[PDB]
This record gives C-alpha cells, sequence and structure tokens, in this order.
C-alpha cells in the first residue's frame, strides 16, 4: 500500500486560488482524487490543470515546473482517456471551473507507488486560464506525517 498525497493551494499576490487536490488508493488499481479549490478567477477560465515534471521553486515560479509529467508520449487531444499523458487530469476528468471546484474521481494511470513509472511524488501541479497562463501551483507531498507497520499517525 502506497502513501497519499497532496498538493496544497495558497492564495498570494499573484493569485488567490487556494484548496486542496488529495490523491488516496482505493480499489482495482486505481487512485481517488479530491479537489476541493477556491478563489478561482472565473472568467478566463475554464482551467485546465496538469501534473508537472518538475517541483515549485520557493520562488513560486509556475514557470519552473517546466512541462507535463508524460512518461508514455501522451497527446494533448484524445479519443480515449488513456491517450492522454499521464499528467493531463484536466484533459481526461475535466477543467476545473467556476470561482468554486470540488470534484472527486478516479484516476488509473497516475501511482503512489515510489517504483512505478507513473509515480507523481515529488512532483507538482499546475492550474492553468483558458488560454495556458499558469495561474498557481503546488507542490506534491505526503498527505500523512506517520507512516510503518508499527505506527500511528
Ligand atoms: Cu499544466
Amino acid at each position: 500500500v502506497s502513501p497519499s498525497l497532496i498538493a496544497k493551494f495558497e492564495k498570494t499576490s499573484k493569485s488567490n486560488i487556494e484548496g486542496t487536490i488529495k490523491f488516496t488508493p482505493a480499489n482495482n488499481g486505481t487512485v481517488s482524487v479530491s479537489v476541493d479549490l477556491k478563489g478561482l478567477p472565473s472568467d478566463i477560465g475554464p482551467f485546465p490543470y496538469h501534473v508537472h515534471e518538475k517541483p515549485v521553486p520557493a520562488s513560486k515560479n509556475c514557470s519552473a515546473t517546466e512541462n507535463h509529467f508524460n512518461p508514455y508520449n501522451g497527446t494533448v487531444r484524445a479519443a480515449t482517456p488513456a491517450a492522454h499523458e499521464v499528467g493531463d487530469l484536466a484533459g481526461k476528468h475535466g477543467n476545473i471551473m467556476g470561482e468554486s471546484y470540488k470534484t472527486e474521481y478516479d484516476d488509473s494511470y497516475i501511482s503512489l507507488n515510489e517504483k512505478s513509472r507513473s509515480y507523481i511524488g515529488g512532483l507538482s501541479i499546475v492550474i492553468h486560464a483558458n488560454n495556458g497562463t499558469r495561474l498557481n501551483c503546488a507542490n506534491i507531498t505526503l498527505l500523512d506525517e506517520g507512516h510503518g507497520n508499527a505506527n500511528t499517525t
């Protein structure tokens, strides 16, 4: 059982977007994704969001996360979920939209297993305006403090 992860979005002078995206292991080799966001600038949405390949640095420069996490050469536009990049959550499941957005879904492509080529731990998530401008971003970190088979959290 691989550990749960979370991306925590914080409000700054650059963006009012705040909230969380949680990743928890679920049944049948899937990962449950829970999105809970507010402060979105609705009129410039809907908002693509993706797992990107590099961490958000201390400067909070969303550009420094570089490209989408795409370990299998995926295409931006697809006729089936599997043709999307692994990190292309919005392409597969829908863009964030509105001023507030709360949703839950399963993704069977991302992995919580550090030994998987689809592992998303240590990466980042970027939320974009509809035109591609990066609005806010967050590192993907551990959801729980305490781990191991003899521990509690
Ligand atoms: Cu992105």
